[PDB]
């Protein structure tokens, strides 16, 4: 007899059920509480990846009503500088910045708080690690009002641990990333739809929102992640290759590409075995057109489910479980 | 814990069980009640699509014992004209015409009723939308005897809503269309076999028939949709590319093709994000040969299940659930 | 709610469980009762197909300890002649011959019985059809000692019907054939492993053996069909393309091929829509080498399961159910 | 009704659950008890295959903290010589050697014990065969202290049989090998994750460790096999093509390859039908780099699950069951 805790579902395992609706897709309210104090106009966070979010992308997404997360794969001074560029920009834009859970990050957090960061992201592949929880407790004691997102977890016990450590928001995702090889390398992972619903159920009545991070391929996946209980989603692949993302555009056969790699790739690493792949992603153009298309998809879902707000989608919308023949 | 209402099955998930039979495939009765007043000789409806049904196809299918649905992607006057061409044609052929649920369709319904339409199709991607139900209630009050089909729904609550609004027949199908991207864009959908059986169970004892719309690839799918409880099926892909369908025949490498696109495709649309693809379908030839082949398949099923009539197939025939290995 | 009788399994859904064994693969007894009076040395029957069994193949398989079934796609006189060639051949070989269930087959049965046929196969795509059962009852009354195999069925009720009609053996298989399109055309079919076990359970205590017909791709499938309860298997694809099979060998790119088609293919038919495909199968060489390889596989299974006889394999060997990941 | 003992899971069916952790991947203890008297530094055994383990590979793996198994596809004198080369080498390296269960192996066991073998592997495709169990009982009586591994089994009854016969360790694996065709040829097999957990549950409280043999493709599979209860894993494919493995390196299109075949392949055999394939595997380079990468994967798992030792991973780590959509 094997120690199987439960069956766990991914995005492709389920579909949302259409319901009675007075909701017009164009009248749908996409605003969401990222934390008890931070409200975003769209439920979109950009990944803290060296091929996804630097100041230029963080600015564009904030303009669309989301929030960007400056990656930790640069010097403390260079990151605080990226935070200042987003913060100093006209329009009163909000920004986030990622920090490691390792020793010698107290200095980085200090520089980011001074640079005006709205939300500190304690960025770990294992949020339930005691060293991540200690770092959170240390940051919360020093900065009692700082908005902190901690992750990543994929269990109810993991979400509770982060909430007890002082997290303002909990990030969910162990193995779902499009560039992730954690599942194959370590054998560990939790299918995202179950991971999100478990974390949300654990955090019921706490006012601590859940972020569904990784595995979002289509706008239907955004809707599913929210109906599973996530207040917002974090995307890497969806925003990689856009004009606003870091790095230069490459020309291969005549088609335009941009780099996209996991933060656990050999390339991004330069002592652990890699948990991410390095690849090319087709050039997507301007972030504005991508967000318009993806949010439109979500809007159309809200019309089909009769959910006029993110909160209604999170708590009212129902799913049906489908087979492999259902999927194809 | 996720809000999973139930498991939902598609055509590939099931197979019909052979049973004791005195039914010869050639003696099988294919007639069905589309509504309490309209009886078709074959259980086949053509899709209200701009690449499937105009007067020429509607005439050919009516001649085979089915019914065509003139699409709403043309002016009010041009549609009433298409209705008159089918109606005025010799042989006393029946015709249907699709109308949108939006404002400024009262004028279209008036012109179609005057042009002699036998069945008005209130054509929506979301039949459970309050604005669709209101339009149905408005049409039923003005025309107490007009045959109205409303859709699309995929739940028991959705079928009941349409029946209460005054529908003569309920159309089922949320996401099963061969050209549909609703499932990927919105994340909403119900596998067709479950959607049909739920709607039929809801409408038991009402005399309001269910139309299984979308996803029919083979004649076996027609049989499955009927045994799931549908009185008839609606097909797009199956009749696209036929000589009688609208548009011109294209030559690519030496092979003959015709256009086939969703009514929610960018092309068909010209404010929502697209929910349909634009594609080429191989030229199928004359509609008569397709119907003979597809109905022959259904006839052979009726012989194997011991169901001599559509009503027997709808209520007696049993299924077995199969795995993915069952499918392949 | 859908009328789902049960879940049904195919060969790929299961695996046999290894067990304590005193059985050496080389000492395994492959003999089986085809009927209460006919005992075969190997549990192998060749398909009654115009691309599989004529006198030459029927002779070779009988020599290996199996039995061939001369197909009904030839004149009454020409079939009786094929029966005489196998019967008159030295060695006291047993032969079978297939007859249709249609009117004007009384003459064919008379000629086959006179020609010395050991087993009459009443060959139908639907054994549960009243016209098949009547034909069996008519043959049993006229020939009280004639060995009759009737089929095909795939249910417990279907197996009982054939046994009550007077069948000496029941043939199982609705939709499993490698060249079969019945499932796609009609939507009817029962996954073979469940179909066989249902028929065997129905016929428990009757002494009427079950033949698993269709879908056997590998020697492991033979073992699975027998452990599901079949006393023997019927193969088409496995023996198609052999030197002994009818038709000439074709040369395509340099590789040798032979024709293999369903008896319900357009080609084999020349009033029903086709339920079979027409294809080329690679030349397999001599039947002797194929049987040695396939029976060796079965022998090895008998060693792994601790089943020294066909009867032990049929009644003792256990299965495990596997997922799609189990299969690949 | 089919004799289905249970549902059985393979590596791809499950994922390990992340948990609270004070474990740093670099501080993780990989040591394991292969037997009550033999402790390995890494839980890795090399396959007793003629394309995987001879003295050179056995030396390299022992140096990494594992143990190699010299294959039985060579003369008694030539195998004892291979055992002496590993044993006589500097560093006090441990070695294993495989023997068949057939008659005329008493001579081979005598020569291997004299040559200084640390662990005798009674190597069979069917550990539950009475002739394998007798050979074990004969060896245990003659050598009361000799470390004996017997296999392969895949059931609780099979593991108990080997433990009762006197085995120091039980090897599990019926059909999971990357080069195995037993499942297709015989129809027998047990998905590895269930096979391992069943054998471990059977052997609870006996101090007799289980070896998970076959099917390990990635480092995540090692972790899964251990959490299923295996004390160690046996790998063929993972070490085939390495510089230390037997045979010469071949050049095909410009890429370097090495031979990899099942011990039941036609080639390795030269009276049974083959149960293995013959193939080329890409040249992997030095064994040291492969082990560093694979153990790193395991180390990372130990950090994610909060299991600081092999024993903790074997008994504390939990799984989630995933769908086919979960897998892809
Ligand atoms: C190589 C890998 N790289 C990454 C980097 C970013 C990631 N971001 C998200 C996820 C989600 O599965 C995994 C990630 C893996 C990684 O950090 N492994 C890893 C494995 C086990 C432990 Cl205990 C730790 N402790 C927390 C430092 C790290
Ligand atoms: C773009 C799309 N296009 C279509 C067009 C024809 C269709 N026909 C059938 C189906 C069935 O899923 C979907 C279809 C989508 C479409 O209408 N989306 C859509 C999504 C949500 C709502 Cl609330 C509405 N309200 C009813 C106007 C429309
Ligand atoms: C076209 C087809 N052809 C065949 C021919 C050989 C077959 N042999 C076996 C099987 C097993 O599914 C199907 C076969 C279909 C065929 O006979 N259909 C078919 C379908 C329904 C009925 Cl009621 C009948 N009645 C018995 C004459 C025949
Ligand atoms: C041809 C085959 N070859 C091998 C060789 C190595 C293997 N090693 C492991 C496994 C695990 O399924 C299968 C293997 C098959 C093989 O031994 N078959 C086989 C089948 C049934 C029995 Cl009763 C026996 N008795 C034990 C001698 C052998
Ligand atoms: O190398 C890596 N391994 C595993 N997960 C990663 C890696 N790098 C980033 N991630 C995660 O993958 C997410 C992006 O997933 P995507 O949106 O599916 O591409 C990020 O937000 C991280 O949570
Ligand atoms: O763009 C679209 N999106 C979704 N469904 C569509 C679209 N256009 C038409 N449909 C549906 O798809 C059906 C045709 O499906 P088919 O027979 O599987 O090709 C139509 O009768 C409509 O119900
Ligand atoms: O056209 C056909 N349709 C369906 N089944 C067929 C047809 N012709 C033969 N069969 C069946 O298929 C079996 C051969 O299956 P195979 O061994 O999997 O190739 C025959 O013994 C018949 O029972
Ligand atoms: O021909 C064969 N048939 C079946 N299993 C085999 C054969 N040769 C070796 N094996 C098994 O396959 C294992 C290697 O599996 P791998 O690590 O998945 O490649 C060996 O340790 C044996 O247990």
């Amino acid at each position: 007899s094997l120690r199987i805790a439960k069956e766990a579902l991914t995005f492709d395992d389920v579909l949302l059920v259409p319901a009675h609706s007075t909701v017009l897709p164009n009248t749908a309210d996409l605003s969401t509480q990222l934390t008890k104090t931070i409200r975003l106009n769209i439920p979109m966070l950009s990944a803290a990846m060296d091929t996804v979010t630097e100041a230029r992308l963080a600015i564009a997404l904030a303009q669309e009503g989301g929030i960007g997360f400056i990656h930790k794969n640069m010097s403390i001074e260079r990151q605080a500088e990226e935070v200042r560029r987003v913060k100093k920009h006209s329009g009163g834009l909000r920004v986030g910045a990622a920090v490691g859970a390792g020793a010698g990050n107290e200095e980085r957090v200090d520089a980011l708080v001074a640079a005006g960061v709205d939300v500190l992201l304690i960025d770990s592949s294992h949020g339930h690690s005691e060293g991540v929880l200690q770092r959170i407790r240390e940051t919360r004691a020093k900065y009692p009002d700082l908005q902190i997102i901690g992750g990543n977890v994929a269990t109810a016990a993991g979400a509770r641990a982060l909430a007890e450590a002082g997290c303002s928001a909990v990030k969910v995702g162990i193995g779902p990333g499009s560039i992730c090889t954690t599942r194959i390398v370590t054998g560990v992972g939790v299918p995202q739809i179950t991971a999100v619903a478990d974390a949300v159920e654990a955090l019921e009545g706490t006012g601590i929102p859940v972020i569904a991070d990784g595995g979002i391929r289509f706008s239907g996946d955004i809707a599913k992640a929210i109906a599973a209980g996530a207040s917002a989603v974090m995307v890497g692949s969806m925003l990689a290759g856009t004009e606003e993302s870091p790095g230069e555009i490459e020309l291969y056969q005549g088609r335009s590409y941009k780099s996209y790699r996991g933060m656990g790739s050999l390339g991004a690493m330069s002592k652990l075995v890699p948990e991410g792949i390095e690849g090319r992603v087709a050039y997507k153009g301007r972030l504005k057109e991508i967000i318009h298309q993806q949010m439109g998809g979500l809007r159309s879902c809200m019309g089909l489910t009769g959910c006029g707000t993110i909160d209604e989608l999170r708590t009212k919308a129902e799913f049906v479980r489908i087979s492999g023949a259902g999927i194809q």
